[PDB]
């Protein structure tokens, strides 16, 4: 059996970020978006959204909220594919953002690379 | 004290996911097989479990369950020890599969390298 | 509108590892050392903390109790840069300690890279 095995993505929001979703439509909706770039298997795409419950932004004694993705890839594409996956999370990322804090609320996404030489798979049957 | 500080293994298993061992069990056999490459001190290797409790396989209404592990250790080496490593692990957490989800449980393995120009490490002393 | 968008630091410590002060108050004190630093907007420095449950160091039957971070920027600084920022972090880190296990506690602090050219950013505005 040949599967990729990948992408991961990775979702941290401090726990006062407000989503216009549930985690579960959210996790659902990136990987909608992951899966209609045409690069990945259905089953291949797992992702994770983790709460922050102890998290600070700057120093400023301000309310603020922040919501982060790391999607990582296996190395080997281009950096046109790399800004393009990234973007493509970033839009369902702040679009699923109802606020949180009481200013606006940064959203991030990093894209990076996984050696595929040295990255180990397998599936262990049902 | 000359100490390496570091592999961090950092493993990822779904909620869903059922194991032949306790989380622990699970580390202290990873550790082991660690130590037993012969390329770490014993008292460096690093690890930790997390239950992801928010959690997407894919878009299909399939249940699904996932095992990741993300070894980190020093860049400089070569791809064969990188590869070594990742296979090492991949084992040991396919072993502890016990099952979930309504089909086959993919396990992965990312070996990733840290800047050692730039890892701070100290030991806080008892 | 212009915004860096990072960095983003992530701290882990073992559940047995006993700080001077809060995790809270230990974030803002990474925080204004990342600040002191001349190199980040204010509000962009994005960090959070984590306690481990589930930790194994080792193979020896020796309790012990070990604290981590992780400092990801955009690439593109100076290897003395990212240096720097580890080890200014790793200050605050190492003084935070008050003990853990029954020998000496193992701190660490990787800087790391994230590719500029894929990294995606907004300000959902309140
Ligand atoms: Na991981
Ligand atoms: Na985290």
């Amino acid at each position: 059996l040949y599967f990729q095995g990948m992408p991961h993505l990775v979702i941290e929001a401090t726990a006062n970020l407000r989503l216009e979703t549930s985690p579960g439509e959210l996790l659902e909706q990136a990987n909608a978006a992951l899966f209609a770039s045409g690069q990945f298997g259905e089953a291949d795409i797992k992702s994770r959204f983790v709460t922050l419950e102890a998290y600070r932004q700057g120093t400023a004694a301000v309310e603020r909220a922040y919501l982060h993705a790391c999607l990582s890839i296996l190395d080997g594409r281009d950096a046109a594919t790399r800004q393009a996956l990234g973007e493509s999370l970033c839009e369902v990322l702040a679009g699923a953002v109802a606020g949180g804090g009481e200013e606006g609320v940064q959203v991030s996404v990093e894209v990076r690379e996984m050696e595929r030489a040295s990255y180990a798979k397998r599936v262990v049957a049902r």
